[PDB]
């Protein structure tokens, strides 16, 4: 059972795809982005408490989050909770090969963006070129990067520091292909200064990260293998442990599909409980569940996963949206469905889920 079930995104030609959502806390309300098929969209909705349901309003383009002569892609958003400010970090790629691609074909044009919100998301700044601060001189080294998608995260550390999932094909041969890895962008000053964190394990694309309970950052990606690949860090992201396979959380090979992770306080020793969404089919991208980890981030704590949605469902998105109606954590989550003919608004309660809980 679910509080909510709406189709926020919908196109038969799959214009929208790749949804990144995030909660707003003091306004108590969502934003919901995606790529349009290449521009950013957004639609702005408020948790009507009277009716416990999100109202959604009109879509509209996210104008600020381009470059001219780029597609803009992989949303990823965060609310920074010391100043109240909203950064929506995005990928920006040439529309056309470039000279400098027809000359040197996996030469790297990626840009890695930002523009930010001071007006809960209502306007945005300019956009801001991260490319060089972010990646420093190992961005020659590779073919291609990207961010998320969805949303990133902020710690709970002193400094309240920004941390930026993502990944990168790297160039190690000139004959083979690119593979890409994972890893992190970490900022402890808001976004003014960027450190490049440590790829994980080789062959692992989008991924998540989370915090948890000293405080380790937990990163889950997305491989080519039968099962998430998972690895945690003890300093904010910049080097992770050995990444492990998680098999209880299944990847349908060969191309594997984005999950989401966040993080909640538990219901109940340990601080946070994980809460993650990711199809459950063996091999297709169907049967959207949710799986919860009581003792994150350990591989075998993982539950058995519940059925969110049946069919067609693809790349997903999760926030926490503070206490639901029933009194149980409440969350929103936004995924790709129906052969990407849609991206769903899901809203529901922990105890909603996971009755057993309750
Ligand atoms: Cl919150
Ligand atoms: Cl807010």
């Amino acid at each position: 059972p679910v509080l909510q079930k709406e189709s926020v995104f919908q196109s038969g030609a799959h214009a929208y795809r790749i949804p990144a959502l995030l909660y707003l806390p003091g306004q108590q309300s969502l934003l919901a982005f995606a790529e349009q098929r290449e521009l950013i969209v957004l639609r702005r909705g408020d948790y009507d408490a009277p009716t416990h349901q999100v109202q959604w309003q009109a879509q509209e383009v996210v104008a600020q989050a381009r470059l001219d002569g780029h597609r803009s892609m992989n949303p990823c958003p965060l609310y920074d909770a010391q100043t109240g400010t909203l950064f929506l970090f995005f990928i920006a790629i040439p529309g056309q090969v470039t000279e400098q691609q027809q000359l040197e074909t996996r030469a790297n044009v990626t840009r890695l963006c930002q523009v930010t919100s001071t007006d809960h998301g209502r306007t945005w700044s300019s956009p801001r070129d991260l490319t060089d601060a972010a990646i420093g001189p190992a961005y020659r080294e590779w073919s291609t990067f990207a961010v998320g998608p969805g949303h990133c995260l902020q710690l709970n550390d002193r400094a309240r520091s920004l941390v930026v999932p993502a990944y990168a094909y790297r160039k190690l041969h000139p004959i083979q292909r690119p593979i890409p890895s994972a890893f992190c962008f970490l900022s402890h000053d808001h976004g003014r200064t960027w450190a490049r964190g440590h790829f994980v394990a080789q062959d692992t694309l989008e991924c998540q990260v989370a915090e948890v309970e000293q405080r380790v950052v937990t990163l889950n990606a997305r491989s080519h293998l039968r099962a998430r690949v998972q690895a945690q860090s003890t300093n904010d992201g910049l080097d992770f442990q050995e990444s492990q396979l998680v098999k209880k959380l299944v990847e349908p090979p060969p191309q594997g599909c984005q999950g989401s992770v966040i993080s909640f306080p538990s219901p109940r020793s340990p601080a946070q409980w994980l809460l993650y969404t990711h199809p459950t089919h063996s091999w297709q991208r169907a049967d959207l569940g949710a799986y919860l980890n009581p003792r994150p981030p350990a591989p075998e704590a993982w539950s058995e996963p519940v059925l969110l949605a049946k069919g067609s469902c693809a790349y997903s998105d999760l926030q926490s949206m503070g206490t639901g109606p029933d009194g149980s954590p409440l969350f929103g989550c936004l995924y790709e469905a129906n052969d990407y003919e849609e991206i769903v608004f899901l809203m529901f309660t922990l105890k909603q889920a996971f009755p057993a809980e309750y």
